[PDB]
């Protein structure tokens, strides 16, 4: 039996995905600018054996014009955040075997800065580090934000290109592993295996030493989740672990076979990228009561947001459009044959769904035996190798998971019992070393 | 007047042109393991201690335009981490202590840069502090950042428009009550959520803050440049001025001509704190102390100095003869240089600098001895703390906490402990955690002025 691994999904945030459930009572994730929360969410998932914590980011915001809503802000739809690397670093202090994996931009990020402080973190952590290489999600406001210009959809991607060869010089080309000797009657470094290194390419330049010797991983664990054409050849060359959305499994089948196929255009084996999909669960004893727990959730988020959020993530202003309106019946856009795939739903019927669930997955909703079987017949029909566990509410959706599904999984063997390897690479690719395999490109920066 | 205590420290082994690491006693070869910053703040906090202040640097060393073998067998000048995130580690670890880093305006970009320290600040309860750089390491930093190079005095102006941006994103953006959290009412109140526009020569920024207000507002400003310019910048925005070593004479007068700044800048002459850096080696006795010094001098290489000056200053004194006067090279030496250097010779030049580098000279003696030479110096010039630099640690730190502290304390110089949960609040004994009015972030409060 495969073992799947399993990441817990949060941001530096009270809400997040479209949705905004802080109302509810049991909620506590308008705590996220505490450590309290920190701390008790990390303890939560280490004592679980949770393979790793994995924060999103995101720089920019909702707008409409160059404002935000008041209902951003009365109802806390995207600001304010904190930075992930900092929340990250402080969860270092209070974990020793948890995985920690955050978010960080290729387009705002500058790769010197960026490696040393990702380094930093490895080499504290002892190879716990992951990081989600991402470009920009809110590309017109971030730009804004860093008083920078505009750069279209695939150009971010050869930006990202050009960054990643960047950081791979400095985190497997600038220090030989074995640099570091630190004999009091010998040598502090041996000097043959300390290099300049000399970039110059599109979008970035260095030259010199770097700051940070080599870490226990060499390099992040590397995450990637893009769906465009473009961003599945990026995740295809650099991603160690490709998350992926919510999809029905004949779909997620077909992505996961199309995104191995990526791997091996690029030289990589086909198993040596691990899939993750991203899974929302409300476990109760019984059926009814799960269903009835996921009503009271929903019925915490007021009814305007479901309408705001819809209008960002997709810009069909729906405010106006009796909940009776077949969408198809709508133009605004969409490419024709497209719009087919609606299939002859009313407003009423999209402005529920993403109340349910924005672009989070949708929830299995049922008993921890229903949510286990869920579980194993995705990862059997869609070839997955994990799970990110995406909660509805914090910390109650993370508890019910681990109190009463992951024993399952465990007794099923499709889980592992605990912690059987120390650096986050070793535990999410099974490979015997802390570092990047030999197929991967950033091996190639190695001396 | 109640002297605040700080520790200086820097995440790599070496620092200021010297290596003593082979010392058998000290640690600091242990830098980039997580056990060892514990330690030291647990240290520090147990005692304590005001803060923890983590000195940075980007570059690295430059001897005849190489970077000689010796950098490595010694360790002079690489590697290092993060201070930012030896720091938020810092902060998971301990409850009061306040942690102060240096952060560059020439490489760091200031949205970034506000929403990482925000963030030490909310989760830190309000406990950190930025010590203002321009970066030191200007020539090789700017070639790892792929950048153009900026004049000294540029650098300043650049400064000027990093802290306006910077001061928009922290006291502007949010106000202080912006958030709510009321899970009957509002999240945050929309009226108190501001855009900022900032069009700066350096530096443009145009939207909505990413973090809320934070405990302090603004960290703790430290500042430590001693040039005419940088003088002038920490005149009008440093909180706390960080002086080098020097004779009580010449402390008192750079002591006099900031706060002179200070209040040319509209500021109370009192409102800035003025900590100098302050080295020690204690024993029981003046003679056992005096040994002890000699045993840190002789851990460190005799071939170190000549190359770590070379690196400091660009003069590679090499190849000259210990007695040839430095007179005699001053075709390599500007007319300043010249004048400072009268009547030494190359091996006094070399010789000092083996002794300290560019570190504060030690005080060496009986802890009653280091603990007047402390006083001696707080009222000779004038002074509101010091910055404790250690020659090896954790052993200066723990030398000081143990002898010469409860002395001060004792005689009333030093407070007994932690009665102020901000940074702020502590060191510029005051009830109130934001900046005062009269500096000039404060003029970027959306609270009665935007
Ligand atoms: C599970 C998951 C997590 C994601 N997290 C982030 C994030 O933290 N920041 C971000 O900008 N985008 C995030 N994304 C969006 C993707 O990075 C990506 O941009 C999106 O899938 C569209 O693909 P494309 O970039 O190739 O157009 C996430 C996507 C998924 C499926
Ligand atoms: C106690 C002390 C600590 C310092 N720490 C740093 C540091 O961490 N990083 C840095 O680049 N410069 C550091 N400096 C150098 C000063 O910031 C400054 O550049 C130097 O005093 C020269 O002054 P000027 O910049 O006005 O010419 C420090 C100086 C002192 C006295």
């Amino acid at each position: 039996m495969k073992q799947l691994r399993f990441g817990l999904f949060e941001n530096a945030q009270t809400n997040d995905s479209g949705t905004a459930t802080w109302r509810h009572p049991d909620n506590q994730r308008h705590l996220f600018d505490t450590l309290d929360y920190w701390r008790n969410i990390a303890q939560i998932c280490e004592d679980a054996g949770l393979d790793f914590v994995f924060l999103a980011d995101a720089w920019g915001w909702a707008d409409v014009n160059g404002e935000r809503p008041d209902i951003c802000d009365v109802e806390g739809l995207d600001l304010p955040r904190l930075d992930p690397a900092i929340v990250a670093a402080a969860l270092i202090a209070s974990t020793t075997k948890l995985g920690l994996v955050m978010t960080g931009s290729t387009l705002l990020e500058q790769p010197y800065s960026f490696a040393r402080r990702m380094a930093s973190l490895d080499h504290l952590s002892k190879g716990r580090i992951g990081w989600n290489v991402v470009t920009t999600g809110t590309a017109e406001t971030a730009s804004a934000a860093f008083g920078v210009p505009m750069v279209a959809h695939d150009d971010r991607y050869d930006m990202a290109d050009d960054f990643m060869e960047l950081v791979y010089k400095l985190w497997e080309g600038a220090w030989e592993p074995d640099a570091l000797e630190r004999d009091k009657q010998g040598r502090y470094a041996d000097p043959a295996k300390v290099h300049r290194i000399d970039h110059e390419g599109p979008y970035f330049r260095s030259n010199g030493y770097g700051n940070t010797s080599y870490s226990p991983q060499g390099t992040p664990v590397l995450f990637q989740a893009g769906s465009s054409e473009r961003g599945r050849q990026f995740g295809g060359r650099h991603g160690e672990c490709i998350f992926l959305g919510g999809a029905p499994i004949p779909k997620l089948a077909e992505q996961v076979r199309a995104i191995r196929a990526e791997a091996v255009a690029e030289g990589r084996a086909a198993d040596s990228i691990k899939l993750m999909a991203a899974f929302s669960c409300v476990i109760a004893p019984t059926h009814e009561e799960a269903v009835q727990k996921y009503q009271e959730v929903l019925d915490s988020q007021t009814p305007e947001v479901a309408v705001a959020s819809y209008a960002w993530f997709t810009g069909l202003d729906l405010s106006s459009y009796d909940p009776s309106t077949p969408m198809s019946e709508l133009h605004t856009e969409l490419s024709q044959t497209q719009v087919a795939r609606f299939a002859g739903l009313t407003v009423g019927d999209v402005l529920a769904d993403w109340h349910a669930h924005g672009v989070r997955t949708k929830p299995v909703v049922g008993t921890p035996e229903e949510v286990a079987d869920a579980i194993v017949e995705l990862a059997e029909g869609a070839d997955l190798d994990g799970f990110l566990l995406t909660p509805v509410i914090q910390p109650g959706s993370t508890i019910d998971f681990i109190e009463h599904v992951l024993p399952i999984l465990r007794e099923r063997g499709v889980a592992a019992s605990g912690y059987d390897a120390p650096t986050l690479r070793e535990r999410l690719l099974g490979t015997e070393t802390p570092v990047l395999r030999e197929d991967h490109p950033g091996a190639g920066y190695r001396a």
